[PDB]
C-alpha cells in the first residue's frame, strides 16, 4: 500500500479511497459501499458499520439499508463507545462509515468527534475504532445510482420545504450551534 497506517498504526487501510474536500480524512465511492454490502470483503471484515448523521426526518425518508441513524454527538458516543462494537474474530476488522446529504459537513464533523473520544479513553496509540471512512456524495450522489439498496427507495433533502418546522425542532436540541 502507498497510503499511510491506520488508526492505531497495526495495518494499512483496506479500501481503496478517492479525493474528497477534507485532505486530512479518507473517502470512499459509493461503488466501495456496494462491495461492503455485497459481502464483498467478508473474509475479512467481520463488521462495518453505517453512520447516517442526518436528521431524523431526512433519514425516515429513505437510507441505505442497515446503516443505522445518530444525528446527535451525545447519541453516538453512547451506541459507539459506551458498549464497542468488536470483531467476532482477532483476525478480521471492524470499519465504521460516516455520511450525510452531501457528506460536506454533519458527516466530517462527526467522523472527527468520534475520534476525539476515541483518543480521549484508550492509551494512546489503541483505539476501538481505527479505521473510518467517509462516503463520498453523501445519500444525494448514492440514492441515484444503487435505488435497490435504499429502503425506502425514495429521498428526502434536509432543506425539503415540507419539513421547515422539524427542521428548527431538531436544532435545538443539539449541544451547541
Ligand atoms: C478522523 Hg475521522
Ligand atoms: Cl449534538
Amino acid at each position: 500500500d502507498h497510503r499511510e497506517l491506520i488508526g492505531d498504526y497495526s495495518k494499512a487501510f483496506l479500501l481503496q479511497t478517492v479525493d474528497g474536500k477534507h485532505q486530512d480524512l479518507k473517502y470512499i465511492s459509493p461503488e466501495t459501499m456496494v462491495a461492503l454490502l455485497t459481502g464483498k470483503f467478508s473474509n475479512i471484515v467481520d463488521k462495518f458499520v453505517i453512520v447516517d448523521c442526518r436528521y431524523p426526518y431526512e433519514y425516515e425518508g429513505g437510507h441505505i439499508k442497515t446503516a443505522v441513524n445518530l444525528p446527535l454527538e451525545r447519541d453516538a458516543e453512547s451506541f459507539l463507545l459506551k458498549s464497542p462494537i468488536a470483531p467476532c474474530s482477532l483476525d478480521k476488522r471492524v470499519i465504521l462509515i460516516f455520511h450525510c446529504e452531501f457528506s460536506s459537513e454533519r458527516g466530517p464533523r462527526m467522523c472527527r468527534f468520534i475520534r476525539e473520544r476515541d483518543r480521549a479513553v484508550n492509551d494512546y496509540p489503541s483505539l476501538y475504532y481505527p479505521e473510518m471512512y467517509i462516503l463520498k456524495g453523501g445519500y444525494k450522489e448514492f440514492f441515484p445510482q444503487h435505488p435497490n439498496f435504499c429502503e425506502p427507495q425514495d429521498y428526502r433533502p434536509m432543506n425539503h420545504e415540507a419539513f421547515k418546522d422539524e427542521l428548527k425542532t431538531f436544532r435545538l436540541k443539539t449541544r451547541s450551534w
